[PDB]
């Protein structure tokens, strides 16, 4: 009796043209048992093998036996909760050509899973086999194929039972294309065989073969998944079949891609039973997004958190040794004197202390003799602090010999310290704001000489990891007492700051840009330009004015100074990102807009400066100013004034248009209208009675119809249902209607369409439909229909000419007072986020006017990515370009045609600098050189200079000057610190003077990596890269721009990037170029962009480092008792919320491999919907409450996430 | 850049195929009554380019 | 009990607008022989 196929389900015949074949059926897992076993994270998931399968039986069924499909594509996965309806359908769009596609229509949305093309395009031509001695003898080394199985099912994806049948394999090596593995259907599988046209369970086994194929090595925290194939073929039923051909045409090596498969299905007899070709796995994004994301996983900053001391008092004898150190102020004694005195207090049991004040060069024998003194009979004395005290609050230009002298006496004393037979004591060290630690009491004024200590500290906590080398920042208003529990029983904390009375801490945080960070300016809308665009297209909050630099007119163009420009729903629809994109470039607000021309072109001649115009353009119409093209302007005839000019456009001129010169609307004729009261509703009345017309109506909720009616517009029916046309249709005796100025979509078009009698006029504006391929009933055409479609702003952009006919003439007519203007409700510009959302929710009535802000409303706006970078009329510095990075820099400068870079370095080139020099200068780049010491004052004015008296103005620098060099503690000598101090220090101070006055547009200081993080490599270049650290925080402070950039190493492998990436050059020059061209942009003052997550020297820093809140976070193995989550239900809901949100942060840890907070977003970091696709699944699994792939984009912040998540559980509680 | 008017009297996929072919503003004449009279499903879509479709028969209009 | 339905073929609900239902059903004395004896007019007919 039944034959359906199980899968497909029902086959139902259409006989409509194009013809279509529709299939139905329920894919659940309590149909199909086996189905459940692609768990994916734990949970139930269609494999692609069963698209795939679906298709060739679409295929056979079609175009019978032998017929097959090309360029395969898989769009969504699923989730198979119990019972899943699947409505996959074919079409004969055209003769010889079809299209098939599956997709879900529950939930009432749709969601295309896969496309499919399934023209037969096969002949008798029976495809030849495979030798099996051949294969079987090329590639016999075998391969724990089992094995690989298993530890791909724990790398994320299981494969149960049912989807066994891949078995133990064999290759050539590893890394190559000849896996030899076998497939038989597990028992549980042999038995219905005969309906599929080959299983689904063999088909995945076959391709899961790539996942042994790829590398079988795999690397840790990989994820994979089929996606499409380019063509397929079936050839005989699989039965019996033994192995898939192992073609594999991988571009591999990047991690991840493709792999562009073409697995052969061939029985034990060498013949081939099923062919596919072009198979690729995890496409991910474009390569934009590919550096896009390489920005996010490097990005680092000092996080500091506050917290409350855990130690309270333990361990007491508190007898550690302090030393008050270079203080040469008058009366630095009360700190020392107050902690020793609290030491003793406070301080239980014995806590004998003494003081070796070892002042800044007090004298030649207090290098050893002084120390000598209680460093040779009772040195190291369970514990030691030192002492710096306080210091002036702004740096002179000299000051910075006393930052030297205060590096020189801490290496000095600290390699005497370390220099103990026995176990070293934890070395604590007080500073007084020398750190600077976030918004709450930070900025400007910290002491600089103190700052370049913190480098060197942090290196040394690495280098002799024994004496623990926690240092603790001070503030006048934090009093000692907390200080002095933090001495006596600080708990395992390394950095941490006492700014207030408050105790803070600093963890090491991936930090990515977000819109806090955005270069901010101010702006003066009277002549200053700036535009209104949505940040987040989806959540219309985030609307933020942004800067526009009003650009003057060309030919052809006009500057006009808006002065009020109207919300329209194409408008509505760009904000909460639905618009239907179709050409790449997304629409700006705004379509319409009425000002003063403030500028003219150099070809048009219609209008002037000063005179009044009006009209539409692409390119955003909300902005104080707008340069649209002139042809594309109608000027204002002197009876309109801006008010009624920007009431009627775009509600005349579309009403006008659809009523008037397509419909030709004649005395009599009756009119329908759909949305009335709207604006276009409005003005389509006020034509109608203007020309002589019966003008029904339909309006929205029943206050709207009474009011319509108010009006006197008779006949108001309502629009939600389609119960109109029938009243319509009564009231008019069978002659419906003659015109439809339809505007709302679903069945309420059918009606409308066949409402009209005879004379036929259907114009159609509306958008949801057009774009939808609504698929019409074209029957009721028959009796002489005519069916318009209406969109201006496409009109306006194609036709310029007949929209501004059509401009002037609907103005002219609202002079002389035929027609009137709509009714107008202002609202302040700066006011669209709720302005949008009555239009949306349609509770005003009338054109939304906005008054865009002209006038001296100082104010900041928001420069975006498309920032100041390389302006042709200025010049630029860099420093030490002559070597190492500095070439490179400079050629980036060059390419991209800056104007004028100035090059200078502290000797003459060598002889391949001087060939790349001349090179780029034959490249087209007015690039001249100079020469002299940085440290010299005299060379930075001289360099300042000379960029400036060139006629071009300086704005730009980037002080790269560096030279590498590696010492340890013991060996670090003075010449070294100086000779790494004066480059860092006093080069950059004398820059920063010297071009203090210039109209700068940036300043890039360079660092390293190791004073963030700490390398023993080197510990003298840690110390002048974290003063220029703290000296940029302070410059920033003062307001000029400025941004300091921590570089780190090259290779994430380390030694191995030899054997598995090949001898490279340079730090990862390319990666960084694009790094430093977005990071010049924004705003943050200090940034580390190393390559870490994932990194050889990572696991030593999360061992000797007590914040190392990277953390590595390997327990993401969880099993099914993970489900007590739910039952943690138990516990109130708002809390159980509450920890909602720590199980989200850290079910996201793991899968972005960092500690993110609640706060920001999960794109931000970089998620290639398969970091999503992990998250989604496992807030299932861990919750049993599912969230759309869509409705987790608009709640893309944890917090929204986890209120989204409680709020669907208070639901079901309630239930 | 396509045809601009389409005096269609063709039937089947090859309307549909003149439909999608014309530019913006095309005005796609139609008097072919076969596949009117057929309730023909046409994919409304292509007139994304502000398209108008007539239809003309002369014996109903006199 | 079955699925289909002798009549009718198989159910299907195309959730077009407007949503339809759509059967494409088979008959005939060959495999519905129960059709043939009701031979009107001395032809085979549908009851």
């Amino acid at each position: 009796t039944i034959t359906v196929h199980p899968l497909l389900g029902s086959h139902v015949r259409l006989t409509e043209e194009p013809e279509r074949h529709v299939w139905q059926g329920d894919v659940g897992t309590s149909v199909l048992s086996w189905l459940s076993d692609h768990q994916v994270h734990n949970v139930a998931a269609l494999p692609g093998a069963a698209y795939c399968e679906m298709a060739l039986a679409a295929a056979a069924e079609v175009f019978g036996e032998a017929a097959e499909v090309r360029d395969i594509t898989f769009e969504q996965m699923l989730l198979l909760d119990e019972q899943t309806p699947i409505d996959a359908v074919a079409s004969i769009d055209a003769p010889g050509v079809v299209n098939f596609t599956v997709e879900t229509n529950r939930d009432g949305e749709t969601t295309r899973h896969a496309t499919a093309a399934l023209r037969a395009a096969e002949d008798d031509c029976p495809p030849p086999g495979y030798d099996i001695t051949a294969l079987l003898q090329a590639h016999p080394h075998a391969v724990n194929g089992t094995a690989m199985r298993e530890s791909f099912a724990e790398r994320g994806v299981t494969l149960g039972a049912a989807f066994g049948g891949l078995t133990t394999a064999h290759t050539a090596e590893a890394g190559a294309a000849t896996v030899l593995a076998e497939v038989a259907l597990p028992a549980s599988i042999r038995f219905q065989q005969g309906a599929y046209r080959i299983h689904p369970a063999l088909l995945d086994a076959c391709f899961q073969s790539v996942g042994a194929g790829v590398q079988a090595g795999t690397a840790t925290g990989g994820l994979l998944l089929p996606l499409g194939v380019r063509s397929l073929r079936a050839y005989g039923p699989t039965r019996n079949a033994r192995y898939c051909y192992t073609r594999l045409t991988k571009a591999f090596n990047d991690g991840t891609r493709g792999g562009e498969a073409d697995l052969d299905v061939l029985d034990e007899h060498g013949t081939v039973l099923l062919a596919v070709r072009g198979l690729r796995m995890g496409t991910g994004t474009s390569e934009r997004d590919e550096r896009d994301r390489l920005v996010s996983e490097r990005l680092l900053t000092l996080g500091w958190q506050q917290r409350a001391l855990p130690e309270v008092g333990d361990g007491e004898a508190g007898s550690w040794l302090l030393i008050d150190t270079s203080n040469a102020v008058d009366t630095p004694d009360m700190l020392a004197s107050t902690l020793t005195d609290a030491l003793k207090s406070h301080g239980p049991q014995g806590t004998e202390c003494a003081s070796l004040s070892w002042s800044v060069q007090d004298t030649p024998p207090n290098d050893q003799a002084g120390l000598e003194k209680l460093g040779s009979q009772l040195r190291g004395r369970d514990g030691v602090v030192i002492v710096y005290g306080p210091r002036v609050g702004d740096p002179d230009e000299h000051s910075l010999l006393a930052g030297r002298e205060q590096v020189r006496h801490l290496v000095r004393i600290t390699r005497e310290l370390a220099e103990f037979e026995g176990e070293l004591p934890r070395l604590f060290v007080v500073t007084r704001q020398a750190q600077i630690v976030k918004p709450h009491d930070s900025g400007e004024r910290a002491n600089l000489e103190q700052a370049g200590l913190r480098g060197l500290l942090r290196v040394i906590s690495s280098e002799h990891p024994m004496l623990r080398t926690t240092l603790i920042d001070v503030d006048e208003h934090t009093d000692v007492e907390r200080v002095a529990q933090q001495l006596l029983s600080g708990s395992e904390e390394d950095e941490t700051a006492w700014r207030n009375g408050d105790w803070y801490v600093a963890r090491l945080t991936p930090s990515p840009l977000g819109h806090e960070e955005r270069r901010t300016a101010v702006l003066d809308p009277d002549h200053d330009g700036m535009r209104v665009q949505v940040r987040r297209p989806g959540d219309l909050q985030t609307l933020e004015f942004v800067a526009s630099d009003r650009v003057p007119p060309g030919p052809g163009q006009i500057e006009v100074a808006v002065s009020m420009s109207s919300i329209n729903f194409a408008d509505v629809l760009i904000a909460f990102g639905r618009f239907p994109i179709i050409d790449d470039r997304e629409p700006q607000l705004g379509m319409d807009f009425v000002g003063v021309v403030t500028a003219v072109g150099e070809g048009v001649t219609g209008h002037q400066v000063g005179d009044r115009v009006g009209g539409f353009s692409e390119g955003g119409c909300w902005r104080t100013f707008l340069t649209c093209d002139a042809n594309l302007a109608v000027t204002l005839p002197p009876g309109l004034t801006d008010e009624q000019a920007i009431t009627a456009a775009t509600a005349h001129a579309t009403a006008w248009y659809g009523l008037n010169d397509l419909a030709q609307i004649k005395a009599g004729d009756k009119v329908l209208i759909h949305s009335a009261t709207g604006g276009v509703g409005q003005a389509a009345i006020s034509i109608a009675r203007a020309k002589g017309a019966e003008i029904f109506a339909t309006a929205g909720n029943p206050a709207k119809r009474a009011m319509l009616r108010d009006m006197g517009v008779e006949h108001v029916y309502d629009s939600r249902s389609v119960e109109f046309a029938e009243q319509i249709r009564r009231d008019t005796d069978g002659y419906g209607v003659d015109i439809v100025l339809n505007s709302l979509t679903g069945a309420a078009q059918r009606a409308g369409l066949e409402l009209l009698a005879f004379g036929g006029r259907f114009v159609e504006i509306g958008k949801a439909d057009v774009y939808g391929n609504t698929r019409l009933g074209l029957f009721p055409f028959r009796r002489g229909l005519t069916f318009y479609y209406l969109d201006l702003a496409l009109m306006s952009v194609t036709q310029p000419d007949r929209v501004r006919e059509l401009l002037a003439t609907v103005f002219k007519l609202t002079a002389d007072g035929v027609l009137t203007a709509p009714q107008c409700t202002h609202y302040p510009l700066a006011e669209a986020a709720d302005a949008i959302r009555a239009m949306s929710n349609a509770e005003h009535t009338g054109k939304l006017v906005l008054d865009v802000p002209r006038s001296g409303r100082r104010s900041v706006a928001v420069t975006p990515e498309q920032a100041p970078l390389y302006r042709r009329d200025g010049s630029y510095i860099i420093t030490g370009g002559l070597g190492g990075l500095g070439l490179f820099f400079a050629s980036k400068l060059a390419a991209a045609g800056c104007g004028r870079i100035v090059l200078t370095a502290r000797s003459q080139p060598n002889p391949k600098a001087r060939q790349t020099i001349e090179g780029l200068r034959a490249a087209g780049a007015d690039i001249v050189v100079e020469c002299g010491n940085i440290a010299e004052p005299d060379t930075a004015d001289r360099l300042v200079s000379a960029a400036t008296a060139t006629g071009l103005p300086l704005r730009g620098v980037l002080h790269s000057a560096a030279v590498v060099e590696d010492a340890t503690l013991t060996n670090i000598t003075d010449e070294l610190i100086d000779r790494d101090w004066s480059p860092k220090v006093f080069g950059s101070w004398n820059l920063h003077r010297a071009t203090l006055g210039q109209p700068l547009d940036w300043f890039c200081l360079f660092s390293s990596g190791a004073a963030l993080l700490g390398s023993p490599g080197q510990g003298a270049y840690a110390a002048a890269n974290s003063w220029v650290d703290v000296f940029a925080h302070w410059r920033r402070a003062q307001g000029l721009p400025v941004s300091a950039i921590a570089w780190g190493a090259w290779g994430e492998v380390g030694r191995a990037t030899f054997l598995a990436e090949g001898g490279e050059i340079m730090i990862t020059p390319e990666e960084g170029a694009y790094a430093f061209e977005t990071l010049v942009r924004h705003d943050r003052a200090y940034s580390g962009y190393i390559p870490i997550l994932g990194a050889p020297w990572l696991a030593d820093l999360v061992r000797r480092s007590p914040w190392g809140e990277m953390f590595a976070s390997t327990g993401q193995r969880s099993r099914g008792p993970s489900k007590f989550r739910m039952e943690l239900l138990s516990l109130p809901q708002d809390e159980w919320a509450g920890r909602l949100r720590r199980l989200l942060v850290e079910q996201a840890s793991v899968i972005l491999r960092r500690t993110i907070d609640a706060d920001r977003s999960f794109i931000e970091y970089g998620l290639d919907s398969l970091g999503m696709l992990e998250m989604r699944t496992h807030v299932e699994t861990e919750t049993g409450i599912r969230l759309t792939p869509k409705v987790i984009a608009t709640n893309n912040t944890a917090r929204a996430l986890a209120q989204y998540l409680a709020d669907t559980l208070a639901e079901e509680q309630a239930a």
